[PDB]
């Protein structure tokens, strides 16, 4: 019947695991649409999405780089003596390094589609013609020549979220989380706007390699940063970021920004002031890219900013038109994406259906210190469950007695429903959170309960121990009211 | 009636467990007896036991320090650039930071028994004389003076284990793990004799501590160290030792051992070789301490190796004389002790009974990089299973291509039951592996199978997410027979 069974729009987490999928396990011919092969700065992302090229990959390699800044002050309490003052790093070898490792991604997934029959790679912008025809132009310009017509069985929409500017008046003048990653010098004097995991994880990132004198601001609109997480952690982040040099400014929120006639921009605030950084970036959301892609043409139900409206299967309006990832907006994650792109495989090449669980998934937050948590806060469960308990532990790791960083304190915090034991939410905040809750989101999906942890015989000397010392809770919650028992 | 409810030999991780209990949870008159009140090289245990003095706590910080090296070397990929030829550490401040950090916790303890009331500590050497009465002395002879009398209800044996040394001439030449932590100089020659955790760990240490020039050996009596481990993981562990520049030495091992003049030791060896090493530690093994504490008296059984014999509740041959921890040798490590102490105080002082579980329990060894396991092995799951699937995995953290530490890779072995998927064994090399397999300690005592493994989302960018793809396995054990596939 037709020259393809899939077309996938966007060569991403989600893209790239579908596509791979259907044309290796059960062996269907895959058309793989995607902007460019590399990584780099006119497009942003290419093969292997946001999450391998402008997104977690490049992320992480970088906030490694800056977590060397708190190891090398830390190690002079041990006796490693080395000359300290006035030294910064090389942000220049980072990027070059950082670059080197992106760019053999991108090479794998080249040589992947060489050598996978049923998979081909088809670079440009994919668009929506109909049920079955993706169009595939090399502009997002619905004007621009048509390279490729792809007649297909199933379309799958897997291209992601873009970052969200702010109205105000020079907001072009403003860097986003994708330029970031191709800044020619480190900024010395740096403004983040926004409280969200971007905003905080490219604080850390500047703090760290910022150059002499150098300092980074965070200026967020509310006056908690990361909302949506424990308000316990969020506190106590704030006051570690605080500690390690990173100005936290709550309730204020830039107005309009000009351009100094030597690179700098000048920012109005929300308190009317006035102050010079090197660079602005904007942490605002990310919204749903799907504004391109003809939805309207091929008769696709886009809700709520964009995003493809879905049911559990991912299955959109029409019945060979699906969507994962991003751009559904339901939990803007890599292994979420990849999850929802192997169950839709399993549904419609699989025979054997299945939806991706959106409750209960860990997930993290690349901060210095870390946060790593899964389910819920205390605010949720408390307005959903008739009777919770709160249990919390904070401790400084001996070690930093002598590391001198004595502002690093490991916190855990375990929510149960009173009713049962059930634990609905564990929240950690220091090094190793992210590793830790992972394992721990295996319980958490097994259905654990409060006697499963402190049942458990510890592993000494580590944070994880702590888990399994929890046994009276810290305070409860009766039916919304903040009850002390 | 009695003076005391409760008189418990050693303040250790078993012994303050059981006597805060007693004392506080459930208000009874408890003497704990120990050696000392600080850490101190004449008597080397103290307030806190081993592990707060001359074991895991000391120990975690030196391997913390030692870290450092790799993490020094490592950071000019990223971009910081300082003076790195010619640097080495100064150990000397090391110790010195660790004993403020040790000190500062017998000082804790100390205050502890001033503001506890029915918790008293007792310093001397606790000895028993019948069934009730626990005899303070001020030495191991049993002919010091007797300083206290201490009349008790119940006897509680937690004096731990020590050193074990081997019969070869010269033996008294070579340290141990006691004063390896309060030796004045960090050795430019370093020999490590044995392969065990104590071994394996110190190696990493001294190799981090070494001055100019210097090296550390590790020789082992058989020819893979660390047995009793995933095999696999032993394997990868000897190679990234040797990368990191420790010379690991297998089937070899010391005969002889003098004394050269200008301090140093000469080392004759099994293949008749003769090398010089400013120290020696032997890493030999732990013997259960209960030479002195004459059980005889009191008649209490002692099994194999002085080991203080009892049931699943620690109650020994005597029914009000109980012990736990290293003494009775069943799984020598701290938070054990600490149930087994727990467990003790709720069975006889808290009414409702309760054993310490002792099969799958997680525990790491703090190499670098370090090993985070917990349950079987493949050879033992083998020799105990109908039907076995081994899911193996490795992996270098893209971090480590710019770090220059490519010999850095991640392994985890899941080890399960074919007829069921019940996870069996987990296995995991390298940096983070202690706190991922805590975690994970909790799903296997809560019988978890590798169903539930590769259905929890994953947290992507971690070493842990890792557990979660493994999905077929890469091959099997059919009632003992490596078999590649099923029939
Ligand atoms: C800075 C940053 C850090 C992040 N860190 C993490 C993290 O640490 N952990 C985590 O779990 N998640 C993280 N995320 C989110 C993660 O990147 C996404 O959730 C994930 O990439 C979504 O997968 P996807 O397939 O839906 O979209 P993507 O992986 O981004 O793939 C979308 C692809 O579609 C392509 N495309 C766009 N339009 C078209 C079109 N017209 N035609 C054809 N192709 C098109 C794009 O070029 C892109 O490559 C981070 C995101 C950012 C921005
Ligand atoms: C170098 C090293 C590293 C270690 N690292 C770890 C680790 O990382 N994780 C882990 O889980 N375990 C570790 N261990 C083992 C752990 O420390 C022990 O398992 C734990 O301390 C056992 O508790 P215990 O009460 O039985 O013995 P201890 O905690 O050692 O207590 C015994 C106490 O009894 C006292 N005593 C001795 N004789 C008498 C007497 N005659 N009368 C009265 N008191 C006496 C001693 O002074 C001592 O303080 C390590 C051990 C060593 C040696
Ligand atoms: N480690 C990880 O797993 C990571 C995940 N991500 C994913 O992508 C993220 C999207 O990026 P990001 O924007 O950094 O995160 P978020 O959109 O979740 O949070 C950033 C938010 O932006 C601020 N903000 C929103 N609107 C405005 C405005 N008009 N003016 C000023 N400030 C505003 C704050 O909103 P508010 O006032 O409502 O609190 C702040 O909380 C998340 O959705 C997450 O799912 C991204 C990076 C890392
Ligand atoms: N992080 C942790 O959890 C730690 C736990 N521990 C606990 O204490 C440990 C006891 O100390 P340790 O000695 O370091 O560990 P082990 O007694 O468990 O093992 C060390 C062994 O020494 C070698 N050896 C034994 N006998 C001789 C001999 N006669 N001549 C030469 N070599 C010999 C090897 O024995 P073989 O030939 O049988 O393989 C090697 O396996 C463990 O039992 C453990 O329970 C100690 C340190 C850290
Ligand atoms: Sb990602
Ligand atoms: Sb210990």
């Amino acid at each position: 019947s037709r020259a393809y069974d899939l077309v996938v729009l966007g060569a991403g987490s989600g893209g790239l695991e579908a596509g791979w999928n259907a044309a290796v396990t059960h062996k269907k011919k895959v058309a793989v649409v995607d902007v460019q092969a590399t990584h780099g700065p006119p497009l942003f992302a290419a093969l292997g999405g946001t999450c391998v090229n402008v997104g977690c990959v490049p992320k992480k390699l970088m906030v490694t780089g800056a977590q060397y800044m708190d190891l090398i002050r830390e190690s002079g309490g041990f006796g490693w003596e080395m000359d300290r003052e006035s030294l910064c790093p090389n942000w220049k070898t980072l990027i070059a390094a950082k670059n080197k490792v992106v760019n053999s991604i991108n090479e794998s997934y080249k040589s992947m589609f060489a050598d996978t029959e049923g998979l081909s790679f088809h670079m440009g912008f994919g668009a929506l013609q109909d049920a079955h025809t993706v169009v595939v132009r090399k502009s997002e310009d619905p004007h621009s020549d048509v390279l490729e017509t792809l007649d297909t069985e199933y379309i799958l929409i897997a291209t992601g979220s873009w970052p969200t500017r702010l109205g105000v008046p020079g907001d072009e003048f403003c860097i986003t989380s994708n330029e970031a990653f191709y800044l020619e010098d480190a900024p010395k004097r740096m403004l983040c706007v926004g409280g969200g995991y971007i905003a905080v994880e490219f604080a850390g990132i500047f703090n760290g390699y910022k150059p002499c004198g150098g300092y980074v601001d965070l200026c967020y609109r509310g006056d908690l940063i990361l909302r949506g997480f424990d308000t316990e952690v969020r506190k106590s982040l704030t006051k570690q970021l605080g500690a390690n040099g990173i100005r936290v400014r709550t309730n204020l929120n830039p107005t309009k920004i000009t351009k100094n006639e030597d690179g700098s921009n000048h920012v109005h605030f929300n308190d009317g002031t006035e102050e010079d950084y090197d660079q602005v970036m904007l942490a605002i959301g990310r919204v749903p890219r799907s504004q391109a892609l003809q939805l309207d043409k091929a008769g696709v139900r886009t809700g709520k900013n964009g995003a493809v409206q879905v049911d559990a299967y991912s299955k959109t309006s029409v019945d060979n038109i699906y969507a994962i990832g991003d751009v559904t907006n339901r939990v803007m994650l890599t292994p979420v994406a990849i999850n929802e792109g192997a169950a839709f495989v399993e549904t419609v090449f699989g025979g054997k259906p299945r939806a991706t669980d959106h409750t209960k998934v860990a997930c993290a937050v690349f901060s210095i210190p870390p946060i790593g948590t899964c389910g819920m806060t205390e605010e949720e469960a408390a307005k959903n469950y008739e009777t919770v308990a709160v249990y919390a532990s904070s401790f400084t790791p001996l070690m930093h007695n002598i590391s001198g960083s004595k502002h690093k304190e490991f916190m855990i915090r375990i929510i149960t429903n009173e009713s049962n034991g059930e634990v609905l939410g564990v929240h950690m905040l220091g090094d190793s959170a992210p590793e830790i809750i992972q394992s721990v989101g295996i319980c958490m999906k097994m259905g654990a309960k409060i006697s499963d942890f402190h049942s458990t015989i510890g592993v000494h000397p580590t944070s994880a121990e702590e888990l399994c010392s929890m046994r009276t809770p810290a305070y409860f919650y009766e039916s919304g009211k903040r009850v002390e028992k």
